[PDB]
């Protein structure tokens, strides 16, 4: 308990490059400490001290250390750690591990190189973790955070594109780089097992859920492409589309300008490349595509469900749960009242950057009212404006997004959650509300905001002079949006994920930090950190909210999002074998937070693609008219039909501008424009207010909501309640393990 | 293994009346077996060899057995069955009993009359069901299900009303029967731990969730009153009810005949004391109470998780569950897609007989357009037919029910359910489906399709002659149906349950079957049964259902259901101490699938009353003709008013019947009369068609349902994420409970 003897064997070697065993190669290596001392105010001394009480403290707990010096760095000492085959027995006796044994599966010790490098460095981590070396201290995370140990890490295999020098090792990771993490191998299936075994559960289970997901995925793109085919062969048959594009119908009908200074009257004619495009992602293949993605995000729900508990009971991911340390920024400044009054502050922060994105978007909503005019002054002036508009907000959301990890990471560090647990929850909820807020906000003006409280001419809503919908409707644009944002975020946050590992690491290598040791060439690695696989599941969850919650505006979500996770595989794997520090496995029974999560948007998504077909897009009124307003009641066609759709649905504006500018007569000189709105046409005994029309498209738009809601609520209830959550072979594998033990 | 030495010391005696010990009086008696052997065809022979085999493996297996010949029937032998210490202590340690230590409590054995008798009686109920006697044969259920033995059951302390002759006794029944299960203690709370420790686990959580259901209740009650107090208040302010009762408004309006013959046209005069006290019953009052009912359930469903987890810590209900032992009528019968197929069958039975009840309803339709006449020629008539139904149609679901109940054993008996459990959750499946349609069908109807499909005069909606609603709505009508329903079914229930255990008990004595021991006392008692109190769980969760799913009808139902349950404590108490046999205690850490059933419930109640307000109450049309009809646009008041709101929503009609008969003109000498629809005027340019008041009338309905349905599952979502479901005192406990151990 006392600095006496430390660190025995205190010898040199670097002749093996490639050996995990130690200089006598007995006994392997297990974990590897980085500090320096030789180079002030006596703080070396300071540090000296304690780390060598705490070297003192492991030794006596029965570990076996070795350190040796830095070849590159003459201050830098790296510290083999090798745990006795007693000490590693007793301390998975302490905490149960199940083992091989004669393949059944049981607790601490079995009957049956024993022990994986895996097991064997995490079981050593456990031990650094708990041995204290001091009031009282607790372990080695403490030291590192504190700057006395510079690290602490396991070490890899073997280079991952060279076979290991030791013909005894095999190779892992070299395997893994083969067979896997390499765009050679996009195709193959991954070894989820030996994935797995290398590197933990987590990283094993976070493969797993992305592999699953992929598989899911590629269904729902199979159907989604089948719904974009159907709606694009019915394309020569779209009436409306027709007739818009028509110039004796569609170009007769002028439109009033959007702005109130400088823009023209302009005619339907215009708008007929868009709404041929448009035609195909507002029909009734879309429609039935919807009502599919809500039967399959439950199906999705409910095979992970099951997939998971084949996990559980393949690589017992159930373990005993001991009592988790508090973190060592906790536990350096250890009233409740208090406390929860700098939570309530931090939710404040938070909430204030929420309101700072929705500003954003509110300038966004400017920016396009005041470019509009300069497009139109010099791909439709509407069109180019929604793109740029596009573009430009999606720059702003990712310029945004870093500036939010770093002051996310300072809110969560300003509030104290006492375990890693709990600091992970925080986070979580913290970031994914943010993340949501930031990707969504944008698309869901588009779909809900854009264009619906407007008026007509005649006192037009202010704010000034909010946003007026295309005549086809805002579905296209709320695509277009879709499509930007979905596809930038996932290139860039691919070409981040490559390139920033990469490039630092080439930056660590010009930095001169030829032959050296496997703990050096594992220290030249930059750390995953403390969080792991967390904003991969973060993205991973990101990607699965665009596809399911805007799944009505068009059907290639999915088929964009299976590219990206056939991609994201490949990328991860590759960036986690060979630019990343091996970490120290843990176990995970299942994703954390992000299945809660990932529950509530499944069921915000059926609301979300209800509102979205109902409001955003125009098929309940042109299935009105079809139905209602075709017949002699209010039509003259005999039968229902589509024809005159665009004639009879704008409503007619007489120039009668209130006094409260009257910008028409002086930006044209013609006398009727026709708006798209179901209100009475000029000298109607009440002009200009809703009519009979606009009640009954409404009460279509609200009953569709609610029939459309109740119905696939209840399919999700029921296909939730006759699936079962363990599979049946699961439960046969279980009772025979029950049954044999 | 064999009949080798049966029943020792086989001597009667009756001279000591209470008392629970042998005759020697140093043991007491923890199981009583009665069968009878003196009096064919060699089945008497066989009887008695399986019974003398079965008693001397019990007495083999360490159990003592002493057998007395019945005072009253000499054919009749009570076998008192007693456990050793140390057989007690090796099946306490087989299966593992908490029990106090030095008052913590943990496993198989601890450090301390230390058995409670309900325990011994538990462990001694598990010894008889476990030994065999024999092909294999299992236990004690297959001889009382074959005949072999005819009862076995434990027994009682003592004379409920009589404390018991013996003085170290402690009189539990007779404690039980004065301070509770008496109506004389009405008032008092319920001893939850001594009758948890008197009939066990199952009684006492059955009896603590019921206490629980009546104290939330209450709360529910107070809430409601207040409502119903201030609609009551402001009942002088009803502009609509006042217009009606006035002559010079709604006296001048001549309502159409509802049936085709023999209803003569109509003033609405006589609908002014229904609308003076429907007033109350459709306002703002019930609506805020709607919406705090919606909070209400969550709060309960909550509070409720988190009593079951104090119980659970409390009474340690979570045990280690063996494996559950296959039903004898199961095992004598013993392919997979055969008995799916049988499964299938059993099902489509069960949804014959719903269809069954739902033609019961078309019947009761059937009856009130009949009886409607008779009544009109011979308490408006429409009042009085309303009542007949409601009374008629209670009546029939009544008697539908107890066949039911009996073709449901039948049913579940055709089927076969491996194991009690699943038999309980079939039965439970099929008996709440069955309940709820017969229950809620009437109820449903008249809220939902009881005028809402009629037409207009001319061309009505026939089936014949659809119902037609009342002018103020069936709010009315679905109110009394629901105070006739629900009032009845409790009178009734309670009658049933008061009567029938103790009619029987009655002809029993009468049938002569006078000093007589404790086993003969309890032998001539009626057994509870196997299923238990699942007749008491569907009638709460009935209960609850009226509760819950139409309590925007009015609010006074969570009073009628707290007075019902103040009263139903007391009687299924009083019923089980004095009426019913000793059940074998059991254990149990919930109400079982009643939960999921209530969940269920829950959710689907912000469905039922949002639609019950919007539909079948007038509110959202006098809304809306409050904003929007009584302004300048569409009414002639300067402000907004409902002043002119029945002279302005009724349409008129001109007598022109089409001849897809015209009986008004032989009917009447009348020229317009006026009806409930929203429908263009006589001489429009499209008459007879909905109108813009119409179709702004259903706009709001439908906006207001899904408002309503989504702020209140918001609203139930956040309650629910905010609650924990561990009480704080609880988790605290816990925490004391793991140190120490
Ligand atoms: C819960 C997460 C998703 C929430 C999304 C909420 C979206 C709300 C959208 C909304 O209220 O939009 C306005 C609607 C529909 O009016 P439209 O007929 O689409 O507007 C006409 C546009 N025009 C002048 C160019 C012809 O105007 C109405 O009359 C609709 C009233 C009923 C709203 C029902 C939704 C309430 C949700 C809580
Ligand atoms: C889920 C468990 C509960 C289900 C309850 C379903 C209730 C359906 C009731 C229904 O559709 O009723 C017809 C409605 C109401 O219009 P009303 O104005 O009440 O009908 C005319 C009545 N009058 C001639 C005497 C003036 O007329 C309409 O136009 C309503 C259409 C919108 C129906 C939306 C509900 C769909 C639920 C799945
Ligand atoms: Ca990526
Ligand atoms: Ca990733
Ligand atoms: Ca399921
Ligand atoms: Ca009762
Ligand atoms: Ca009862
Ligand atoms: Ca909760």
């Amino acid at each position: 308990n006392q600095q006496d003897f430390r660190t025995p064997e205190f010898e040199e070697f670097n002749g093996k490059p490639d050996s995990l065993f130690f200089t006598d190669g007995q006994r392997r290596i297990d974990f590897i400490l980085v500090y320096e001392d030789e180079s002030k105010k006596g703080t070396n001394e300071k540090q000296k001290r304690k780390r060598q009480a705490y070297e003192s403290n492991l030794i006596c707990h029965g570990l076996q250390l070795e350190a040796t010096r830095s070849v590159s760095d003459d201050k830098l000492v790296f510290v083999k750690v090798h745990a006795p085959w007693e000490v590693l027995c007793t301390y998975a006796e302490i905490m149960h591990i199940k083992l091989p044994l004669k393949f059944e599966k049981s607790r601490m010790n079995d009957f049956y190189s024993f022990f994986n490098p895996a097991t064997r460095s995490r079981i050593v981590y456990f031990i650094l973790s708990r041995v204290k070396y001091q009031v009282n201290k607790f372990g080695i995370n403490r030291l590192v955070s504190s700057g006395i140990y510079k690290a602490a890490f396991p070490l890899h295999d073997c280079r991952f594109n060279y076979e290991s020098e030791d013909i005894s090792c095999p190779s892992e990771r070299y395997l893994l780089y083969r067979e896997w993490a390499h765009p050679r191998s996009i195709y193959k299936k991954q070894p989820l097992d030996l994935i797995r075994k290398y590197y933990g559960e987590k990283i094993g289970i976070y493969f797993a859920w992305l592999g699953y997901y992929t598989q899911m995925l590629l269904l729902a793109a199979v159907v989604g492409v089948a719904c974009f085919l159907y709606g694009y062969l019915d394309q020569d048959n779209c009436t409306w589309s027709k007739e818009v594009c028509d110039p004796d119908i569609g170009g007769q009908i002028l439109m009033c300008p959007q702005c109130d200074r400088l823009c023209p009257f302009w005619r339907l004619n215009i708008t007929c490349e868009s709404s041929k495009k448009l035609c195909i992602f507002d029909s009734f293949g879309t429609l039935i595509f919807a009502v599919f993605m809500g039967v399959w995000v439950t199906l999705f729900l409910e095979f992970w469900k099951r997939r998971q508990a084949e996990l559980e009971y393949e690589w017992d991911t159930v373990e005993l749960q001991q009592e988790e340390q508090a973190r060592p920024e906790y536990e350096a400044q250890c009233t409740t009242c208090g406390k929860c009054i700098r939570v309530t502050l931090c939710a404040s922060a938070v909430f204030f950057w929420i309101l700072l994105i929705i500003a954003s978007v509110i300038g966004i909503i400017v920016y396009r009212l005041s470019v509009f005019i300069v497009f139109s002054t010099t791909l439709t002036p509407q069109m180019a404006t929604s793109i740029t508009a596009s573009i430009i907000s999606f720059i702003i959301i990712m310029i945004l997004n870093t500036i939010y990890e770093k002051v996310a990471i300072m809110i969560t560090n300003f509030e104290l959650p006492r375990t890693q647990t709990d600091y992970e929850n925080s986070l979580t909820m913290k970031m994914f509300l943010f993340q949501f807020v930031a990707y969504y906000s944008s698309c869901f003006y588009i779909a809900f905001f854009k264009g619906k409280f407007v008026g007509y001419p005649g006192d037009p809503v202010y704010l000034y002079r909010s946003e007026e919908c295309d005549p086809g409707g805002c579905l296209l644009e709320l695509t277009t949006q879709l499509t930007i944002i979905m596809g930038g975020k996932a290139i860039w946050n691919n070409i981040q994920e490559v390139l920033l590992p990469w490039v630092m690491n080439l930056i660590g290598r010009y930095k001169r930090v030829k032959i050296t040791p496997r703990w050096e060439q594992d220290y030249h690695l930059q750390p995953m950190g403390k969080l792991g696989l967390f904003y991969e599941y973060l993205e991973m969850i990101i990607q699965f909210g665009f596809v399911t919650l805007f799944v009505a505006s068009f059907p290639l979500a999915p088929l964009l999002a299976l590219v990206n996770n056939i991609l994201e595989i490949r990328v991860d794997a590759w960036k986690l074998t060979t630019q990343f520090r091996r970490m120290v496995p843990e176990k995970a029974q299942d994703i954390g937070a992000w299945q809660p999560i990932m529950q509530g948007i499944a069921i915000l998504a059926v609301v979300t693609n209800a509102m979205i077909i109902a409001f955003t897009s125009d098929m309940i009124p042109r299935l009105v008219y079809y139905w209602s307003f075709s017949i002699p009641p209010y039509g003259d066609h005999t039968y229902y039909t589509m024809d005159g759709y665009i004639n009879n649905t704008l409503s007619v504006f007489n120039i009668t501008d209130f006094k409260n500018e009257n910008p028409y007569i002086g930006l044209g000189n013609y006398t009727l424009c026709r708006y798209r709105d179901f209100r009475n046409p000029p000298g109607h005994p009440q002009e200009y207010k809703h009519n009979i029309y606009y009640w009954h498209v409404i009460a279509a738009k609200l009953a569709f909501i609610i029939v459309m809601e109740h119905i696939i609520y209840s399919v999700k209830f029921f296909i939730s309640y006759a699936i079962p959550d363990v599979s049946k072979i699961t439960k046969s594998k279980i009772k025979r393990e029950k049954y044999l033990t």
